[PDB]
């Protein structure tokens, strides 16, 4: 059959696509002269699923939307203390206020904002890094979770640096505060350049994708990225993606996310999706005006939110039989607290020593209680995907005090 | 045997209980003279389920971790609207600014603030409810969530109302921008009463719990407020919670959660758990030292985020079998779209006109494509827990679809 995300997509690309409020970027050609008339989405799954329409397949320079990406690359590339200490985590507008040096020991507020940023290309390969080599290393990040090398729009690139005063005046005044080493020139054009790598709505999607599943690649499964990165990242993305709006954003659409001046809107939404939008025209406050109320839309329509108790919970426990003497407990999902301490549940509520259920959600946890004594219990794992230490340690605490009632365990685990 | 979760918990209490830094709230002796030498925590899961541990079962005032509830009764009280009008959804700082009333047509920032705490409460029944009326459905709203009634300190409330003048200040502001409608002394006694309802750890815990479900009583399985509602004081909670502090609580510790000054800690993880602590010295800014350290720990060890990809996802599919001419696909868990999203593909895998999975999560929707033709389809709900609307909606137009390629479709649904 036909699936109907796709549908959704075209639909909603059809009426908000009947107007075009705003206007675009004007204070370059190469974005003042875009054609306005353009309007892409895509929602990419963590399975690997693609859902799109519209000029979901038309590229367009990054800019903003790059932040989350390099962040992530200076994480991996120098560790959380390294980074934490040239940029904060608090939310803020990009109007740049000297006194936000000054304080919590001279580091911009977030990598959000456009002194961050600067702060965090200066740290995205190492101490020693040339030019080259951190321009690079953000083309190869982003390249590595879109799945394709990406391009450097240089048209682009020089029509900014011919206009890159303010930029510099940032740059400048973290060097003041040494927060940057090399010259204000050099960490600009670099960031400029950043900004000019050219991606689809699909390619945002999928890079979203990446965050959504804590820094997994939806298409190969690879990891590209490690979870607490990848947590960090979509924190500082809710936190302080849409500025002084944030709170406002995360309440009433919940999807974090970050806008672009070229019309690209990245969304990256934990265990769910990864958003990819197009649409050149800026609102009043210079987020793409569709974009933005494109991801509203979905928020409400598909009832999508970052406070969704979509959770695997006691679903981690697929059943349990009591065929006479042994007990079968079968596992099943993403195991992590959640599933691993409804496992807990199970192996507590038998005795070594339904409504509710669903009304809940404790899947067949239940069926522990339900469940001559028990001497020997089997756990098998065949259906469990993955499980992370946190899990892993639970359950193999679980299957200790187990045997401690001296009953035998036998951990049946094909992977 | 023996659940580890209240284990690991005396464990943390025992270890943050070797140290007690800072002081109690020192503006009134009931707190002033409180004793400090107390600590106890609880977290209460989905399901039901209250592990707990040290001084978890001895009731305290609630103070401004009150606020939420609060917000939540408003919310279903009045209406979004009539709520957003009075009430923002901007973080910001306990200090008072004037210009921020003038700001947004005249509002406090939100409702976590006592600003907005003051609004909140005037809000609580309609524009024609009397004192006892707005100060017994605060005390309704988390004697309900709480599952149990509550009683009111008025000792502590008293001891509060000797030195109010700064609530009234706000109070008096508040009217002074139409915010408020009735006396500054009648709000302000009215918060100060509700500041004073005494809860447990346990308490704090399982209404955190309600909150982290999406409004559903883990012990009773009872819907106590609409989901919307409960995601909006989640959101507020995350954004405005730790005021100023928010970002780098939500990048660091990822757990929504509000302090009060008796030294109590609410805490609510969508989908996880509900999180109570109790430790009568607060830090530099007001905080529950200990309560704020143990929600870090927490966090840490366990693992726990907002940003976790923990969701249902692929695992909707229990699973699906081709005895012959038909195939039987089995659903399960919370239903939402992620898992909604799982089912269309397994539909649409199927032709009607396995590392990959694990690596990601995409349980037995593999399986789809796994599976003479195919002239029926057979979708079991009878291990599934419930399904939002959105869910319904999408498997609904799944159903369609498989009918329009002239397949039989037999949906078992015994509840």
């Amino acid at each position: 059959m036909r699936h109907p995300i796709p549908d959704y997509l075209a639909s909603l690309v059809t009426e908000l696509g009947a107007v075009n409020p705003g206007e675009t970027a004007q204070y370059i050609p190469v974005l003042a002269e875009a054609d306005p008339d353009r309007f892409g989405i895509a929602l990419a799954t963590p399975t690997g699923r693609l859902h799109c329409a519209g000029d979901a397949d038309v590229e367009f320079t990054i800019q903003s939307a790059s932040k989350p990406f390099t962040y992530a690359a200076a994480l991996v590339d120098r560790g959380f203390a390294a980074v934490d200490r040239q940029v904060g985590l608090n939310p803020s507008g990009e109007a740049f206020n000297e006194l936000s040096l000054e304080a919590e020991s001279h580091r911009p507020d977030n990598a959000m904002i456009n002194a961050g940023a600067l702060a965090v290309h200066q740290l995205l390969v190492g101490p020693e890094a040339s030019r080259k080599e951190r321009l690079d290393r953000a083309v190869e990040i982003m390249s590595l979770l879109a799945g394709r090398r990406l391009s450097v729009d240089w048209e682009t690139y020089e029509s900014e640096m011919a206009v890159s005063d303010r930029n510099l005046s940032l740059a400048h005044m973290l060097r003041s505060y040494g927060v940057l080493q090399d010259s204000a020139e050099e960490i600009v054009a670099g960031y400029v350049a950043q900004c000019a790598v050219l991606v689809t709505v699909k390619d945002l999607a999928v890079m979203g994708a990446c965050l959504a599943t804590g820094g997994i690649h939806p298409m190969t499964g690879e990891r590209m990225l490690p979870s607490i990165v990848a947590r960090r990242v979509v924190s500082v993305m809710t936190s302080s993606g849409m500025y002084d709006a944030a709170g406002q954003w995360l309440a009433d659409v919940g999807i974090p996310a970050k806008s672009g001046v070229a019309g690209g809107v990245l969304g990256a939404l934990p265990g769910r999706v990864g958003i990819g939008v197009f649409s050149p025209r800026l609102d009043e406050v210079g987020n793409s005006a569709r974009g933005v109320l494109a991801c509203r839309r979905l928020s409400e329509d598909f009832r999508l939110h970052l406070m969704d108790g979509d959770s695997l919970g006691g679903t981690a426990v697929r059943f349990v039989e009591r065929e006479g003497d042994r007990v079968f407990l079968h596992l099943q999902g993403v195991i992590r607290f959640g599933g691993a301490e409804a496992v807990l549940d199970a192996l507590t509520d038998l005795r070594t020593g339904a409504a509710l259920s669903a009304a809940t959600g404790g899947g067949a946890v239940h069926e522990a209680a339900a469940a001559g004594p028990i001497r020997t219990v089997v756990l098998n794992l065949a259906r469990v995907d993955r499980i992370d230490d946190v899990g892993r340690r639970l359950i193999a605490e679980g299957v200790r005090r187990l045997q401690a009632d001296g009953v035998r365990v036998e951990v049946e685990d094909p992977e």
